């Protein structure tokens, strides 16, 4: 168990499990046209990432006992060191991915969101791969001069840099989901707001012998209804918005009796619709609370190895390292399980092969 060389074995299977599941979701997000939505584009992003670490660490390993050259271990650890940074700029991306889809889905517009997806993944993986490719430009640790991290031939000084971003990275998602949290908390408000005014005008026109009365509580009505529809685009009460315009129609040529008549009729439709958003908010709040689950998973199993490549000490025992390692590389490994688990849409690409099989 303590021992470095059955440790190394044991990550040698994890790795190889990590990136066979993480393939195989990156070609369900590339084969699935239902999955080609930005957040799950991004979602394929970062199985590639950590398909990338299980790579490496399996590379580490398989040089590491009968290796040809070093020069081939210092590139695996840029692919470790790769797949990390990419793991952490990939989850970020879907925090602001969620984040834009919810303040305003009408100005998520296909072209702004499009653009900013294949724009976020250009600059995730650009930026991953010119910081694992680094230690082999000579940012490694092999001077007479240089300190040796944990993970060598990585560097002290780069691997705190390294450690000291994915802090403020972390931080900085964090305060992105609260501002997520926000958002919904305000979409759900200002639609219990619209639902007091809806009801209480529903009410205040029943009772009124006036046909100004009317005309007024339609028109408030009216703006309520357009106000719920502007917070979520992401079937239809434009039906309810056309029902509203008829009772409108009625009022205004003097047809009160009528006018109030098509009002109660909008009780049907009314229900119809507002069954119909607690669902969406319902799952609104599955994907959120699934991106809440990613964050704690990812910064519990990195942040142990993130603060002990800081304050490792050089001459501690092994096993530190592997028991910070062991929760980051396993990480990799649970990441794929728990959208499965819980995102219901790409949960059908996974048992659809059986049906093909
Ligand atoms: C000798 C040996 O056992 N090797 C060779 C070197 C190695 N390097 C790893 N990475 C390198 C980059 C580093 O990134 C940082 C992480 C946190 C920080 F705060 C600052 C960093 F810079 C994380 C650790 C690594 N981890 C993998 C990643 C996936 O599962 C475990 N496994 C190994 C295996």
């Amino acid at each position: 168990l303590p021992a470095v060389n059955p440790w190394d074995v044991l990550l040698c299977v994890s790795g190889t499990v990590i990136a066979g599941e993480n393939a195989l979701v990156v070609a369900l997000i590339a084969s699935t046209p239902a999955l080609r939505t930005p957040m799950f584009v991004l979602v394929g992003s970062l199985a590639t990432a950590d398909l990338l670490a299980g790579l490496g660490l399996i590379l580490h390993f398989v040089f590491q006992y009968l290796v040809p050259s070093e020069t081939v271990s210092l590139l695996t650890v840029g692919f470790l060191v790769a797949s990390f940074a990419a793991s952490v700029s990939s989850l970020l991306a879907i925090t602001v991915d969620r984040y834009l889809s919810l303040y305003n889905p009408l100005t998520y517009y296909s072209r702004r969101t499009l653009l900013g997806v294949h724009l976020l993944l250009a600059a995730t993986w650009t930026v991953s791969l010119g910081l694992g490719l680094l230690p082999v430009l000579g940012w490694n640790c092999l001077a007479e001069r240089a300190a040796c991290s944990v993970v060598r031939p990585l560097a002290r000084s780069h691997v705190a840099l390294l450690s000291a971003a994915f802090f403020m990275v972390f931080g900085i998602m964090l305060h992105l989901y609260v501002r997520i949290c926000q958002v919904v908390w305000r979409h759900a408000a200002d639609l219990e707001d619209n639902w007091e005014t809806l009801n209480d005008n529903l009410k205040v026109i029943e009772k009124a012998d006036n046909a100004a009365q009317v005309k007024d509580a339609l028109t408030k009505m009216r703006a309520a209804a357009l106000d719920a529809q502007k917070a979520t685009p992401p079937h239809g009460f434009d039906i309810l918005v056309g029902q509203i315009d008829d009772a409108l129609k009625l009022a205004n040529e003097g047809k009160v009796k009528e006018a109030q008549a098509a009002a109660e009729q909008l009780k049907t439709t009314r229900n119809a619709y507002i069954q119909k958003y607690l669902a969406h908010l319902a799952a609104t709040r599955k994907g959120v609370r699934t991106l809440a689950v990613v964050l704690g998973t990812f910064g519990a199993c990195w942040l142990p190895f993130a603060i002990y490549c800081v304050v490792g000490s050089h001459e501690d025992p092994a096993v530190y390292t592997y028991a910070t390692l062991l929760p980051a590389t396993l990480n990799s490994m649970i990441n794929p399980i728990i959208y499965a688990f819980r995102n219901q849409e790409i949960q059908r690409a996974l048992w659809l092969l059986l049906d093909g099989c």
